[PDB]
């Protein structure tokens, strides 16, 4: 009958193991290509990974040289966010980073070298006047800049005036070769660095805030002899195949999720005719896979990542921004769907269903307890503010006050206030005491109870029966 | 009859939406202005914080550069709780600072000027004498000051002697504008910093503790002069506004909680005539709203903190003290009664439910184990006060111990002991491990117990009934 | 009868809210004397505590002067575990510190004099012969301890053999007094302070260790003239009125325990004569109260520490030692029994009980997972015990390994890893991550697991029956 | 009949308690040997951690001392990970330390001597030529090493060119004797220290890398002379008697498990020939002991650990690595079967099984979960890899990050965001949150609730009943 073909059709549709399709005809498909997929697409990020991080792991090191290179009285293991004060001084760290400039042949232990050259950059208000004395200014918002251009060889002169003196600015390239990348594996050798080393004066405080900012583009080399004999790049195919596996793998998941659309309304149909109940959206609902929509949005976003990386490597711009980005969730989500193929396999698949129930409810009370939480940031800047350091922009509020939920470096935050107005400091440690204990001795434990409560729901679900469905009626 | 026409009334007021309210007569008003003034007191409390961040965000900047400036020896990054022994050297701090400040214009990067100047401070005791290796002594309870003043322009002279001298101090003026506050944003320009730096010798203990510390007046420039043509604060409205909103949801919760009042009396009367039972306290406090209160506190506290502002910016004092704490505790009660909007919407109400039930106990345990903790705190204080750092004062032992309760910097306070005494050792270890041991394995889990079954019964009135109620009876 | 006597007398004696007995009779005195004795013991230890906490903070201030005064290249704001090298240093430190404590007059700030004078210790071999070359040593088991004396007025001369040498030691008495203490407040003014810089060669490891330790002893000045008038300890009282309380509440609680006792074996025999029922140990230990054994300890434990504190106020010994200890536990336990009168006031009692019945389990758990956490530390102590700094002593394993059981300072103790042999570093991974997930994911949560239950279990007795008892019977 | 004797049998067999072994008959051996075997291994180990702990105490002292000695500019207290950058300055490195070895006895404290000497290594290209500037190299695969030999006396000549240069190292012993070790307790005192100075140009950045490395080989006096008379070691004699009782209770333990395989087999066969059933799976693994299972892998690691112990203190090689990770695991299971002897006592057999009930399922849930962090590391090392210096490789990102699960360390992670890109910035935030979110109020909640349960229902079955089983009808 219409009836019994049905449940022969929707039984084995629903069947979640793709083990008992697998156990009736002959098909392995649709699994053994994902995993196909998940190996592809991991390898393909790890091996990015690894060559992005030889580029970082060269230029970080560079950055350390050049800074304790050009940056007078910069301590030989480092210091941090460097600053300055007397006018002087000033003019010594810049007739130094110059002298350093023009010596660093004989200087410098690394390799680079000028390319076939310096310049310097003043940026000045077109019409100074202050009279911080006399309670008068004129202000200009305009600014003129000056530039000089000093040359590699052949003491220096300079002129700077402070008050008008919004910035000053040393640009220029160092041109360097990294052996230990080209040599054993096939990547570019050749670094072109703009170095930047900046003075912002901005807040017109006294503090002139020194920087040595370093930026990096990759070029290969035009003759490279090695071993007395004579880089090449296969990546040119596995990026490939990467996108070629993504592709079957979205046509395929995308076909199944249509036919399942189809057999979504052909089933209310039918159930109209015979019963006539409606309940679409339940099991409208139920006829969505709901894991290949994941792998839907993994594999586009992998389309995406592996396109965005094969035309940057193919340019050699570097930024390896936005392709990382997509690279990189794409393949988390892949690796959450094993949990997906983890369902079928035997007991793992209560707890799965629970995580998956706790979710939706988890979401809802993170929406609560979110509005305590912005609650409490919006008083603390205002309160603690001008006292603490590190309540200050709301941001740091909120990633400081969430680190002390998790309770991190919290005698720190306690130990530092001001303690100038005491009225201050005292509601500094009701503010701190009191959130603290909410939320470790309540949210916490809502979350814990939340869960738990869900656990034990589904456990007697998997233990004695499951809702009464229509569908579940229908198939036995 | 007079009953039916309750069930009709106490049904409608008791119905918990106002979206009910909604669905029968015509009128949203209730949210639609209480949502006004979420709005209303979130900008003007987020408005406030960002001016108010720049103003402190040049203080801090100033007080660094100074620090820099006048105190001898101070590294470029910083120090911190500077200190001077040998006496030749507190000297030299001093002859240091007076010959920075008469140089401060050829020295000085930041644009502060002497205003249209300094003075010295010295507090020393009306009779000195001490024997310390003849064991007597005379102390006078009288401090003479004297003063000198030194002028900005035309080597010192000065006389110190230490064993009469308490404090030295040296006050003065620089006045500085900030470019970068006025230029873009209405907000005055020019600022008195009062500097003094300050020697405490109160101790006698032969450290003199320096101390630089910064006080900070605005004021208005008398001729700004921007782009060659001619501030303007508008916050006089948006302040005044936010005082209506507060006034006028102030008056209509007001009006709702007598009507509340009017009708519970009224209702107890009713019962009396008819059934005549009392269970005033129970019904009388169901007739509460409970949260009008909550929305009364906030918008008393958002009346006096606007008008606080309002004052302080009208004479521009810069306390900025007391108006923020009232301004920050309001808005985070708004933030709070979101919450109560959150209880309509569908299935929060459950989560929401079991955490008003669940606070009720949590504070009675918080009240027993704060007697335990409490007890620590004067067990701890006395035994390992000489020895430990972080117990020093009762206070530092608590809040410390406390910041221990959620596990941080914990393998600091147990590496820090002194192990001069080895008992004294010993029981630190007993204490330290026993009390870790009490809070994290005992009381959180007894928070954790006492939500986790408080959220259970809630789940099951939700699920089947609740407790029998005289209103409940009557209205259905 | 003789049966319905008894359920008079053991109702009304077993009753637990004193507030009963208040309710029949007209008697309030057991509770009364105890919040005395509360109020009492507290205020005791406070004062003890801030008298104590004015010596130490003057104390550890000094030292710090005198660890920046003869210590060579020690910087201002402070260093720590100083060490030294090269051989001619070590005499540049020695003397350094000589001509330091002779010119100390001129050179330092504080007070401190000579007291009406140094001396020098050197600790040699009775016979050293070392050929570390020769493979050939002899040692001797004997020290030869031979001194100068350096006087303070009146540039050196000194011999040092570094192979024979173990330590070198200055010992010496700087006396100075305290203004702040004595003129406020009834306390001695008079410090004499034995300074003992010390050389520790005893690891011949070309270390030779430099500690400079700080030893105080507490006297009264001979003649204080303050304001031109003409101390005075009152403490003499307010000790001597704690003994008192104390005696009192001893004695009154050990007799209604007695009392107690003697009903125990009374009720023991009539109930032999009746039913003949025995159930000694079950009843037996019902009829002992088990908080007054509580008021007892605390009881004579602040007989014993204030008897401690009053004699050695009297000899000014300054040891303060057991004394302090003894103090503190003390109090500690008459402020755990402030949770005894808690439990009748109403609801408290529950969550109480839980907290009681929860204990003796949680103890029994407490030895099963301290067999296993005992196993790391000897594991862990001798897999990385030569690598890791922090595994060195068994007591900083264990110490350290349990505030990572509490999830502090973790990131540290991954990233110290020495990383020489691969497989003690693989090792240490397998260690750190399986122990760390072990006592987070199980044991914690089996202590949630444990008290959760228990409270559950008590929460049913409260509603419904408690187990049948032969006494609940017949009271009832 | 042969039923009522198989009760007898296997009730006999199966009793858990030795006790109950003990209460009929008269043999005590099993539990006696065993605790022998704890604490003669655990006594073994203890042991070998003060002697190792002995010869590292004073390896890493003398290595401070050396860094002291032969780096310049290495501040007294310390530095870490120490760097060069000019070329000068590296020669003046090597010049100083050749000065320093040749006048170490006139400089240094220690006893340190030349051994009856130096040496200098250089490892440099077999052809350089690199034109950085010229876009244009070629790169040598093969190093020529030249050396040096400079001795111990009799200003120098060098010679070093960077550009070839790969690395430069000093090599050379120094032997000193340990004076506190073999004077007090029998252990050798003679070192030899192999000292290497090295200088990483590996990187070819401009960074020349420093470190001082120290070997250590130990060896024992040919002429100790004493007192003025005339070292043994007896652990010949406790190693060999710990070898004898593993070797003993080995035999047992494996002697009882073969014995109960044989009664398995017997048993499926004679219930085959009665009833007939085969449940082989469940009871076969029932007739397992389990814990002889740990006692064996424990016994035949202690006597691998011993063994290798007793052959490197024969020869003294001193590796003490794969020696020490055996007898520490080993170790560390007997301290685990501990807990074994405590299932038998009375009341933790309760939660002793709930522990044993809920690992099987809480490694089920560590798969899973491990699926979802292993995915983030993917995505985080990539995505913040060249921002973050915490991300760096793939492992620093697992153990961070896992670091931070536990919360820890947190603030810093967050704080330290380059914030170049902005887009990485903000996905930097979403990654952090998120997932410290995720682990937090979901899986640790999960094994919250996965142990929770697991515990109430061993809680039902020691209350009421255990599942059916074969065996136990049949023994009862």
């Amino acid at each position: 009958l219409l009836e019994d073909q049905m449940r022969r059709k929707l039984k084995f549709f629903f069947m979640n193991p793709c083990e008992k399709f697998w156990a009736r005809g002959r098909k392995p498909w649709k699994l053994a290509i994902q995993i196909l997929k998940i190996a592809m697409v991991t390898i393909q990020l790890v091996l990015f990974g690894l060559s992005n991080q030889m580029v970082v792991a060269f230029k970080e090191e560079n950055t350390i040289a050049f800074k304790h290179l050009f940056l007078k009285g910069y301590m030989d293991r480092m210091d941090d966010t460097y600053a300055v004060y007397t006018q002087s001084d000033v003019y010594d760290q810049l007739i130094f980073a110059v002298n350093q400039y023009l010596q660093l042949y004989n200087v410098s232990v690394g390799n680079h070298a000028y390319e076939n050259a310096m310049a310097i950059c003043q940026h000045f208000y077109k019409r100074g006047n202050i009279y911080p004395g006399n309670d008068t200014f004129d202000i200009d918002p305009e600014i003129e800049t000056e530039c000089f251009f000093v040359e590699p060889d052949e003491k220096l002169n300079l002129t700077l005036d402070f008050h008008r003196l919004l910035t000053v600015e040393l640009q220029f390239k160092l041109k360097a070769i990294n052996l230990q990348t080209v040599r054993h594996q096939e990547l570019p050798d050749c670094y072109d660095f703009t170095l930047t080393i900046t003075f912002d004066n901005k807040a017109h405080s006294g503090r002139i805030k020194i920087s040595l900012d370093n930026d990096i583009s990759i070029r290969e080399c035009k003759d490279w002899h090695v071993s007395g004999s004579i880089n090449t790049h296969y990546m040119m195919i596995f990026d490939a195949f990467v996108i070629l596996t993504c592709l079957v793998s979205l046509i395929l998941c995308i076909r199944s999720v249509i036919r399942g659309l189809q057999l979504q309304q052909e089933f209310v149909n039918f159930f109209l005719l015979h019963y006539k109940k409606e309940v679409s959206v339940s099991d409208q609902m139920e006829f969505v896979n709901g894991w290949y929509i994941m792998i839907i949005i993994s594999d586009i976003l992998t389309i995406i990542g592996s396109i965005l990386k094969m035309e940057i490597q193919a340019k050699s711009l570097t930024s390896y921004d936005v392709c990382s980005i997509l690279l990189g969730t794409s393949t988390m989500l892949v690796w959450l769907g094993v949990i997906r193929y983890l369902g079928f396999f035997a007991k793992y698949n209560l707890l799965i269903l629970t995580l998956q129930a706790a979710l939706p409810n988890v979401i809802r009370f993170c929406c609560c307890a979110a509005m305590i939480y912005l609650g409490y940031c919006f008083c603390g800047w205002i309160v603690l503010g001008p006292y603490h350091d590190k309540f200050r922009s709301l941001n740091m509020v909120s990633e400081c006050l969430f680190s002390l939920i998790n309770g991190d470096d919290m005698f720190a935050t306690f130990a530092k206030m001001q303690q100038k107005s005491y009225l201050v400091w005292l509601f500094s440690r009701i503010y701190l005491y009191s959130f603290i204990s909410l939320f470790i001795y309540m949210i916490l434990s809502l979350f814990i109870a939340l869960i738990t409560d869900t656990y034990e729901t589904i456990k007697q679900y998997q233990q004695d029966g499951f809702p009464e469905t229509e569908l579940r009626t229908f198939i036995s």
